[PDB]
């Protein structure tokens, strides 16, 4: 798959020169941190992301590796690539635009939107489950699962998004560059391994988002890590009921308690003993069924 090239000026131009204001204000910019910035803009009849990379060599290299995985990777739970922009000063990569932002806003109901429910959160599981499954199948280790990298669209669609950190198999190679998010981080892959087994670690810390409403990381809380509440319930201290979002009204424990069980088996601490992709899409889809 060939995209098809941006000039730098008709970019900066849609994004009224790649404005840094939300758009509650009356600027573009959507959202950060993905080594870029992601404004709203308006091409060829459509309305678009546009995201400004942002080493810059190391960076260049991310932008490649995005394009790579965008070119040889298109499913229905990964966001869609139209173009690139490389002729100007800085690196721009433009998507279909995802106007439900992110599933980590959606969680904590940035800018006033409404709570998901239980249904809605039980087919982005799923959708983000199927993405995952892609990419394993065509040997690609995503390197950086967490709620900012997932991305809904107008039905609420999962789309798995950043694949500058991506790499491919088609073993546990090692590297001397540890990248990726703490909170959501494996232990291996805190330690330099790279395997698919830390792909779906950090889903496991997603699983537990999407059933709480909490954040993976809260400076404020007890504990500070999501990922720790596995040991509360595992040592009767808690269980799962007390820790479900209270924004939800649809919400029934057997369904709840079987996506906590697929989590809980992602979040094992021993990548062999963790299940691979395809047995979490296939418990995520008997939880509905
Ligand atoms: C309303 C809205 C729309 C979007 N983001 C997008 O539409 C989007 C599409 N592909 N893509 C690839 C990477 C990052 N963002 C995107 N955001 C958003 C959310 C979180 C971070 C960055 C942008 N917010």
């Amino acid at each position: 798959t060939r995209f098809h090239s941006f000039s730098f000026y008709e970019l900066k131009n849609v994004t009224n020169n790649f404005d840094e204001r939300p758009i509650s204000v009356g600027g573009n910019k959507m959202g950060e941190g993905g080594f870029g910035v992601v404004y709203k803009g308006y091409v060829n009849n459509t309305t678009v992301a546009v995201k400004k990379l942002a080493t810059t060599e190391e960076l260049k290299q991310q932008f490649d590796q995005e394009i790579k995985v965008m070119a040889k990777c298109q499913h229905e739970n990964l966001v869609e690539l139209l173009g690139f922009s490389s002729d100007g000063d800085d690196l721009c990569l433009v998507y279909v635009y995802m106007p439900n932002g992110s599933l980590l806003d959606r969680l904590s109901c940035l800018d006033g939107t409404p709570p998901l429910s239980w249904h809605m959160r039980c087919k982005i599981a799923q959708g983000a489950a199927n993405g995952i499954n892609f990419l394993h199948e065509n040997h690609h280790i995503h390197r950086d699962i967490k709620s900012a990298n997932i991305l809904l669209d107008e039905a609420f669609t999962a789309k798995i998004s950043d694949f500058g950190l991506a790499r491919a198999s088609e073993q546990t190679v090692m590297t001397s560059r540890i990248v990726g998010t703490t909170a959501y981080m494996a232990p291996e892959a805190l330690r330099g391994e790279i395997t698919p087994k830390s792909d779906i670690y950090s889903f496991g810390v997603v699983l537990l988002e999407i059933i709480t409403g909490l954040p993976a990381v809260d400076e404020h809380r007890e504990p500070q890590l999501l990922l720790d509440i596995k040991e509360e319930i595992e040592d009767e201290e808690k269980t799962i009921e007390d820790y479900i979002d209270k924004k939800m009204n649809d919400a029934d424990s057997t369904s709840v308690e079987a996506m906590y069980s697929v989590a809980s088996q992602c979040l094992h601490e021993k990548k062999n003993k963790r299940p691979d992709i395809k047995k979490v899409q296939q418990l995520l889809q008997e939880m509905t069924a």
